């Protein structure tokens, strides 16, 4: 076993009894009459803020000349003490921090502090600047109006926070609880995590990394990881982007063709906020038609304690549909034989989209990714509608189409026949829901789509 929890403080004095600001102490007083149902986060919060302190504390160590300690952070349960403890080798807090900052600092507030009392009886924390010469404090805490600081010995650089649980939260005392929790929202904390001695398994987020380090067998893990598959991904775009949102994800196309499984899925895209687990699935991290991307949207932007269907929520959706479809745009460009193959397993989504889809822009943005076979081309070969209207001959303002089962159909059908007398092109257009489809999107770079045949 590998511990650095245990009882190494003392306090040669005594405090000094200090009273919260008022708006700290209504937070405080709304979390003591309050009724929440999920209070296992206090735990991915502190391992969240433990996370941030260590990489403050590598940064500036990298930045200057200086050798590196040890970084971890350790949980500690206690059932007899009804106690849960969380210490980290990180950069520690200041005396002025702890008495002036606690409860409104922002993580992009209060974050680990509200949710602690929201378990505990009394929070007593012990930290130490990583700056030279720094001293210990001890801070104690009921959640009442009052904390008490005093200066510490035995501490060491970096935190520890033990909560002394409420009657009712002493589940968080049982290590095989703890363990769950932090495996469900924690396990891509990308410090070493131990629990009571024993490290845990956590996995690497491949995500936050930039895209360019990131290499073909690691996305083929991570994408069997995530969507739970034997397949490779035919696809893969690693998204990161700081504006107008933070953003760092992964989607991937499976090489398998859609099933029934897929058409239906509830859970596409796991959801995180700086490697917190937001949500294992995604109300609508993505549009539906794009349900059969598997992957994960990591953004800081989303605050840790929700319940979605905010602004924030359709902002990011709609960058991602934007990406996504420029995605595929480029895709078509890079390799459009595998396009195609791509098109004809996964295009009943596009259509799909375009149905229901409420604003004429996004409809006409979906509408970039279909292909379909012209009178203008050989047979077999696709085009797109921008790639028709290209082509379109001055005096000839709209999108001609025309359905039929297949191109020897298409090409004897007697009003394609007599249209080639004057040069018009013809889309060709094979799929049953294609009549659906451009029923819908109505028009396309202001041309009107006209069927040749009524
Ligand atoms: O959740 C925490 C917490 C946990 C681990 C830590 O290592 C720190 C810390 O010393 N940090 C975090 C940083 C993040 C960024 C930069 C520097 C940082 C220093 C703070 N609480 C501490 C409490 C103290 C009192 C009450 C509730 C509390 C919750
Ligand atoms: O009155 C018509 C009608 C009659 C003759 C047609 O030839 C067409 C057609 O399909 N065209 C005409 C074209 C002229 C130039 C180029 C292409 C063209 C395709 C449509 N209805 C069709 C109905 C279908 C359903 C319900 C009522 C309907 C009435």
């Amino acid at each position: 076993l590998h511990s650095i929890i245990s009882s190494t403080e003392s306090v040669q004095g005594s405090t000094s009894k200090h009273e919260f600001q008022a708006e700290t102490k209504k937070l405080l007083d709304i979390v003591a009459r309050s009724l929440y149902s999920e209070k296992e986060v206090f735990i991915r919060e502190l391992i969240s803020n433990a996370s941030d302190a260590l990489e403050k504390l590598r940064h500036k160590l990298v930045s200057d000349g200086q050798a590196l300690p040890e970084m971890e952070i350790h949980l500690q349960t206690n059932a007899e003490k009804g106690t849960i403890t969380i210490q980290d080798t990180g950069i520690g807090m200041t005396q002025e921090e702890l008495v002036s900052n606690l409860g409104t600092i922002a993580r992009s507030f209060g974050v680990g502090f509200y949710s602690a009392f929201m378990v505990a009886d009394r929070v007593e924390v012990y930290s130490r600047s990583a700056a030279p010469g720094s001293l210990g404090y001890q801070w104690l805490s009921d959640g009442s109006g009052v904390f008490e600081i005093a200066e510490a010995s035995g501490v060491r650089t970096g935190t520890k926070i033990i909560i002394h649980l409420k009657s009712d939260c002493k589940e968080f005392s049982s290590e095989a609880r703890v363990r769950d929790v932090v495996t469900k929202y924690s396990n891509f904390v990308s410090f070493p995590l131990y629990l009571n001695g024993r490290r845990m398994n956590t996995l690497q987020a491949i995500w936050m990394m930039d895209p360019k380090d990131v290499r073909e067998w690691q996305h083929e893990e991570f994408y069997r990881y995530v969507a739970q598959a034997h397949d490779k991904p035919r696809y893969t775009l690693h998204y990161k982007t700081d504006a107008p949102l933070n953003i760092r994800s992964i989607f991937y196309v499976p090489d398998m063709k859609p099933s029934m499984f897929d058409v239906s899925r509830e859970s596409s895209v796991a959801l995180y906020s700086r490697k917190v687990l937001i949500q294992t699935k995604a109300t609508d991290i993505l549009p539906k038609w794009l349900r059969f991307i598997r992957g994960v949207v990591d953004s800081e932007d989303i605050p840790l304690n929700l319940s979605q269907e905010s602004a924030l929520i359709r902002k990011l959706r709609d960058v991602l549909q934007q990406r996504l479809i420029k995605f595929f745009i480029d895709q078509s460009k890079k390799d459009a034989e595998k396009y195609a193959k791509f098109f004809e397993d996964y295009g009943l989504f596009m259509r799909e989209g375009i149905v229901t889809a409420t604003e004429q822009e996004v409809k006409e943005d979906i509408a970039k990714l279909l292909r379909y076979e012209s009178s203008a081309l050989p047979s077999g070969q696709l085009t797109s509608l921008s790639e028709y209207a290209s082509r379109m001959r001055a005096g000839t303002r709209n999108i001609y189409y025309l359905c039929a089962p297949n191109r020897h159909l298409a090409e004897h059908s007697p009003y394609y026949e007599a249209m080639k007398k004057k040069d018009t092109e013809v889309l060709f257009c094979f799929e049953q829901f294609d009549e659906l489809t451009l029923l819908h999107l109505r028009e396309f770079d202001k041309k009107k789509l006209i069927s040749v045949e009524t």
